[PDB]
């Protein structure tokens, strides 16, 4: 399954900030609140704001920052890449033990989907290789962020800001770091081609070995650059070395090396799957993580 | 449009780990009481749980014990009184749903929330999970204005791999029983009010390549739907896609007719919101709740 980490720790730091007429959802952490910056947007200044002006003209008693309907005092307010930064008089007693990281294209997390700072639902996304995500946002879950849980620690890597015209979100990092070629400003913009998740898909095949599904494993070897040449002629992924090292523990589990297994899937692209399945489909999966595919045996 | 699961934290709140002797799974607390599945007390349930002390029970909530002053049976669930309430319970309901229903399973091990997805109870009143050692007590719920009900408490994988379970007052869906035990289910059968949702669902998503210019009557549907092992599709199921229908201005049947297409030629390598299979898990509420 595609399976979300549990909400709750997420869910305890959700907020609204209104600015004027406009309300998106912020993220409250000790005793700042972060949230996009287009937030102090008007709706005739979004073809292409000019942030830092119109910054100039907002202050602390501007923002209305509510956690429900009680109103958080903002104290001072700063901008930083395209987040605001709202400090706030009150330190957030359900705040977890959280980072803010960076995630890299085919690494997974755990969307919560807020409307008015109140939470709607909870999914998994992919970071796909031209840094869209397929997300399902309406109006109003700007803010929204997404995150992934280890040992209870909440590493914050996504905060939603924008669809795309073919119906893909766009968002920057909680510095506020657009992932990917995108701006926040009201304008279509479009994402490169996309491509499939090799390490991803590897790892696919790997949960497929676990599983007793092994007919697509072969006698052959390579090397990763001549798979990486052969791979983005059939619109895969290159690898990279830390792709290889994250293979490391399904390696070794079967002891199929990650060569090997490099080989086994360059035969199935060249030669299809010949109407045969891999854990009962057709189609390669590739929004499953080497750690997602060991968490679901574990 | 994504398979979307409730937000899990007012359930989190309620979980537990109920230990006897070698035996733990996870437990669920609200108020003063702990339900949990009753084969915690195995190594004849009336005669061994006649045998069994309170102090034979070690809960845990987190890293504090809770005392446990008092204990019954209620179907397949254990309940099991203790001296302390959860301050976290949420406003909640015990509710038995309906095959073709959706709801949040939250996952757990140890008493601790692990994962948290979408499941629906199939017809034959199993649930398609993700569940390992360890998960027996999981509960799946639905949320509605920050009132949980609970639907299920999990305690079984049968050999296919789908699982079974009870509702929160112990009683299976379906016709399994909690013992050590291969058992197989009914003949699964696809959710068609589910998979009419759905192509709805892909007609507000801006995907319409398998609509058709052709209309069919309820009853020549029924027949077809039934031939491929589908659910009949009754007129309360017409009525309950109503607003679907309204939005996207397609009659029930003008889908129906759809499916039927779809059903006889197949989706011919193409596919609906990603899928290459017609997905029976979304409820014309999930479609909505999502869309709008
Ligand atoms: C002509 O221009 C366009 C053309 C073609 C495609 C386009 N796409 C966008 C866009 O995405 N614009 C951002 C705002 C800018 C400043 C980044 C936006 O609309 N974000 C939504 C979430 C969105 C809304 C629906 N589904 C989502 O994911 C917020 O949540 C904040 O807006 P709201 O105040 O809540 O309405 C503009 C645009
Ligand atoms: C001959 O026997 C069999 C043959 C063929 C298929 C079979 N299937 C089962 C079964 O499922 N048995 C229940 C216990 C009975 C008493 C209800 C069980 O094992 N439930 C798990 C969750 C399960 C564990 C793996 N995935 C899950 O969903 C708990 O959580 C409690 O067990 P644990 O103490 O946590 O290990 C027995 C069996």
């Amino acid at each position: 399954r595609k399976m979300a980490f549990p909400s709750g720790k997420v869910e305890g730091c959700m907020v609204q900030v209104t600015c004027g007429t406009t309300t998106l959802n912020g993220l409250w952490l000790d005793d700042v609140v972060y949230c996009p910056r287009h937030v102090i947007c008007t709706s005739e200044d979004m073809l292409n704001p000019n942030y830092e002006d119109l910054l100039i003209r907002k202050s602390n008693h501007n923002f209305l920052v509510q956690a429900g309907n009680v109103q958080l005092r903002v104290i001072g307010h700063s901008m930083q890449n395209c987040v605001l930064k709202l400090k706030v008089d009150t330190a957030n007693p359900k705040t977890p033990k959280y980072k803010f990281v960076r995630i890299q294209p085919g690494q997974t997390f755990s969307v919560l989907a807020c409307y008015n700072g109140s939470p709607s639902g909870v999914y998994q996304c992919a970071m796909r290789p031209n840094f869209t995500i397929k997300g399902s946002f309406l109006n109003g879950s700007c803010g929204s962020v997404g995150f992934n849980i280890d040992y209870d620690c909440v590493s914050f890597c996504y905060m939603h800001h924008m669809e795309l015209p073919t119906g893909v979100h766009a968002g920057t990092d909680l510095e506020g770091n657009f992932y990917g070629p995108f701006f926040d400003r009201q304008t279509a913009q479009a994402a490169g081609t996309d491509t499939t998740i090799t390490v991803n898909v590897l790892a696919w095949l790997y949960a497929a070995v676990i599983n007793g599904d092994r007919w697509f494993l072969n006698r052959f070897t390579t090397t990763l650059n001549d798979f990486n040449l052969v791979a983005m002629k059939y619109n895969y992924e290159p690898l990279t070395q830390d792709h290889v090292d994250i293979l490391g523990p399904l390696s070794a589990q079967t002891g199929i090396a990650v060569l090997d297994m490099c080989a086994s899937l360059k035969e199935l692209l060249q030669n299809g799957m010949n109407g045969r399945t891999i854990l009962g489909s057709a189609l390669l999966e590739d929004e499953f993580t080497p750690f997602d595919v060991v968490r679901q045996c574990s």
